[PDB]
């Protein structure tokens, strides 16, 4: 009884993630392979092609949205900034289209999000990801991960340790339908600081836990100890996350003409 109703929760949790993310894994990697489409995206690799590109890629935030121009590290900076607010927006409809995460009150779905988004973000960002470069502007645009490590520290220190969880994280091949359980999870985390209801928050994240343990046993029948090794790489986006946090403070205090969006602000508020 117990794994047929699971069986039902999990294909709600895939559902919301079909209809609020923007790109899934499934379209991410046919584009990285090159297989789907008549046109494959322009490589961006140094400052020439970013210039192209910002003249010619159509991206999510107009780039006279962006805060003022400072100098190439900082505008991709920007950039990054503005793609982690819209994924936070995502995250958010994604969490909200889960009925027993909308049930909470509204004070704890804020805490969640607030302490959850950049590791379920770190996680979805292998998704665009391979051991080149990643994806932007909706699969229009490859940054290679070289150029990202040109970049001045700060600037590249941030960025080069998401490339090494991220190939480590697709070796072990989830698909959408696994990963929407799998960030489900890391959003409804009984452990994020300040929780009003705890036992109701670690009971859904266990009611998750226990789908996504059955949902490997259907959809990966071959795959030894990818259950416990999910639970490790949760345990390993908290370190990612704590050190991402301590680099944007080294940001926030060495880079004093950098602004950072509001809302991340508000994140990092501690
Ligand atoms: C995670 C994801 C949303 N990123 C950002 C990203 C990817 C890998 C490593 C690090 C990193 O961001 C670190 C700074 C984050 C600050 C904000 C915070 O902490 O809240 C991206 O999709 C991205 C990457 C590169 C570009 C880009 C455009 C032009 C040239 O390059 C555009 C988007
Ligand atoms: C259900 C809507 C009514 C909610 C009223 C309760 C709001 O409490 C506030 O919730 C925030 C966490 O989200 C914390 O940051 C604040 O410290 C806390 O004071
Ligand atoms: C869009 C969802 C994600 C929002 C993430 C940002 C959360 O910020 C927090 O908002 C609370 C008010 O609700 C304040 O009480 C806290 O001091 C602040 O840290």
């Amino acid at each position: 009884p117990q794994v047929a109703d699971l069986k039902a929760f999990s294909k709600h949790i895939y559902n919301a993630y079909l209809k609020n993310f923007n790109m899934t894994k499934k379209k991410a990697r046919s584009i990285l392979t090159g297989k789907a489409s008549h046109t494959a995206p322009f490589v961006i690799h140094d400052i020439e092609t970013l210039w192209q590109a910002e003249k010619g890629l159509v991206w999510k935030q107009l780039v006279n949205g962006l805060p003022p121009y400072k100098e190439i590290s900082v505008h991709v900076f920007y950039r990054c900034q503005c793609t982690t607010v819209e994924t936070v927006r995502e995250l958010t409809e994604f969490a909200k289209s889960i009925p027993s995460f909308s049930s909470l009150f509204l004070n704890d779905q804020v805490t969640l999000l607030k302490y959850g988004v950049h590791e379920a973000i770190f996680a979805m960002l292998a998704s665009i990801v391979n051991k080149d470069g990643l994806l932007v502007a909706n699969g229009s645009g490859f940054v290679t991960r070289e150029f990202l490590r040109s970049l001045r520290k700060p600037f590249s220190d941030i960025i080069e340790p998401k490339f090494e969880f991220a190939v480590k994280f697709n070796a072990l091949e989830l698909d959408d339908s696994d990963l929407a359980l799998f960030i489900a999870a890391i959003i409804l985390c009984g452990d994020r600081p300040g929780l009003m209801n705890v036992p109701r928050v670690e009971a859904i994240q266990d009611t998750i836990l226990r789908a996504l343990e059955f949902h490997l046993q259907a959809n990966h029948p071959d795959a030894q100890y990818l259950f416990p090794k999910l639970l490790q790489k949760m345990a390993d986006l908290r370190q990612l996350v704590t050190e991402h946090a301590q680099m944007m403070q080294r940001i926030k205090k060495t880079e004093t003409e950098t602004s950072l969006h509001p809302l991340l602000q508000e994140i990092y508020k501690d």
